């Protein structure tokens, strides 16, 4: 069969379609019009966007397709190096770092990070406890302060002290500006136009800022010899069972930058969309709050208590279903293959999985796919393979998944234990797109339940 393709702009092909502030949302609209697969061409390149579980399940066959670095992660690679997110499967440092780090990221490994997660969560709750009557909460802003500080404490025992600041630590400022330069580069018509000599200079400065801090901490740690409960300690002690090698210090620095750059925002966006859905759905808020009150019976939550927050984890999954915050991933065909019995592909041909549209497949979820209903996840095993994929696929799935979910369930539990919430502005959802998705401008008021920490 011949594939549909959205509107063209002469020699620019479909490229101007992505020249917008909200390209993923634009691509979802196109998928609504064109269906489970469409061709997307730009000068010099072609990809095919997949939206159905029928075709996505084939794309997720790792014997047939492997991760592709699309343009964004290619630009992110300029500062994240050959860290796990920006490396090809066939690079020696991807398999080395995968094998060393998968055990430091498992559900069991979360017991080790739990106390430093509670440290930063307690700072968030004390913040909101200390608001005056007339004040409000800037949700994504505070959620980013929490996840950056949590990843810096668990990753390398470094305190950004985001809740002590209006201007973030210089490393955060450089990192955020670096991710922005990377994303902006996707829409830049003439990247060598002297209008960007300042943007290129700033990018190199930002690379230098991030490198210097992270190298300095690594060095500081190797010298002291201090063992901590962070990922840096595991990375200095770890050896790949396959090669027998450890990660070198350059690659360790790249992984620390990666954890921060690639993990903080998808996680803070998750928390912010989950609070959005709960304030707009007071029956589900109340159910999640009754579970938090029933389960979090101690002044600070334990690892075991967080695991008992079943309905909070359903709310988190349902927010990921409607707005998966890391919204697409790219693949390439390892060999010639026919996709879906209908679409012949050649070795090297690219696919994109458009996650929000997968998660609207009515053949899997039913007709009410736009509705927020946590109870879809009462028994997650009922969901078919490759139907719910907010964390990617296979060996190249998110290595942060259990970290993100521990963090988000711990924090949303404490928030629901400690405050009632009001959508005092009747906020209208506005989804900003960076590397990730979040509800821009989402604000709420909290009223303390006056329960001790
Ligand atoms: C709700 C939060 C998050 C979501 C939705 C998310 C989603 C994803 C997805 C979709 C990918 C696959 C990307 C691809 O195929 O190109 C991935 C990879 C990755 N994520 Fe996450 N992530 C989240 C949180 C995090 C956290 C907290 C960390 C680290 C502390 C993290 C670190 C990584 C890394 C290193 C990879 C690359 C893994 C590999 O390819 O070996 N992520 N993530
Ligand atoms: N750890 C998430 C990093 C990330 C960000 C955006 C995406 O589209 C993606 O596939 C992965």
């Amino acid at each position: 069969k011949e594939m549909p393709q959205p509107k063209t702009f002469g020699e620019l092909k479909n490229l101007p379609l992505l020249n917008t502030d909200k390209p993923v949302q634009a691509l979802m609209k196109i998928a609504d019009e064109l269906g489970e697969i469409f061709k997307f061409e730009a000068p010099g390149r072609v990809t095919r966007y997949l939206s159905s579980q029928r075709l996505i399940k084939e794309a997720c066959d790792e014997s047939r397709f492997d991760k592709n670095l699309s343009q964004a992660p290619k630009f992110v690679r300029d500062f994240a190096g050959d860290g796990l997110f920006t490396s090809w499967t066939h690079e020696k440092n991807w398999k080395k770092a995968h094998n060393i780090l998968l055990p430091s990221f498992s559900q069991q490994a979360m017991k080790g990070y739990h106390a430093m997660m509670v440290d930063i969560a307690v700072q968030l709750v004390q913040k909101w406890e200390r608001l005056n009557a007339d004040e409000h909460i800037e949700v994504p802003e505070d959620m980013t302060r929490l996840t950056l500080d949590t990843i810096g404490l668990c990753g390398f025992n470094y305190r950004f002290n985001s809740f002590y600041r209006d201007q973030p630590h210089p490393f955060i400022t450089s990192m955020v500006r670096a991710l922005d330069e990377a994303m902006n580069k996707l829409r830049r018509a003439n990247p060598d136009d002297p209008a960007y000599d300042e943007n290129k200079r700033q990018f190199q400065e930002d690379i230098k800022v991030m490198n210097d801090l992270v190298d300095k901490i690594i060095a500081d740690r190797k010298a002291s010899g201090e063992q901590s409960d962070d990922l840096l300690t595991h990375m200095l002690n770890g050896k790949d069972p396959e090669t027998g090698e450890p990660l070198d210090d350059e690659n360790i620095r790249y992984q620390i930058i990666t954890f921060l750059a690639a993990g903080h925002e998808a996680t803070s966006g998750l928390l912010s969309f989950a609070l959005y859905f709960l304030v707009k759905n007071p029956h589900e808020l109340q159910k999640a709050a009754e579970e938090a009150a029933r389960v979090l019976v101690d002044p600070v939550p334990s690892y075991k208590q967080v695991k008992q927050l079943k309905y909070v984890g359903m709310v988190l999954n349902e927010a990921l279903r409607l707005w998966p915050t890391a919204p697409a991933f790219s693949l390439y065909a390892k060999e010639d293959t026919v996709l879906g019995g209908e679409y012949p592909l050649e070795k090297g041909d690219e696919l994109m999985v458009l996650i929000p549209q997968l998660h609207r497949d009515k053949t899997i979820w039913g007709d009410d796919v736009e509705e927020f209903r946590p109870e879809r996840f009462e028994n997650p095993s009922a969901i078919p393979q490759h139907a719910f994929k907010p964390f990617g696929n296979g060996q190249r799935a998110c290595i942060g998944q259990q970290f993100a979910l521990h963090e988000a369930t711990l924090v949303l539990g404490m928030m629901l234990k400690h405050f009632d919430f009001e959508d005092h502005t009747n906020y209208e959802l506005d989804i900003k797109e960076t590397l990730t998705l979040k509800p821009e401008g989402f604000v709420v008021k909290a009223k303390s339940k006056k329960i001790p920490l």
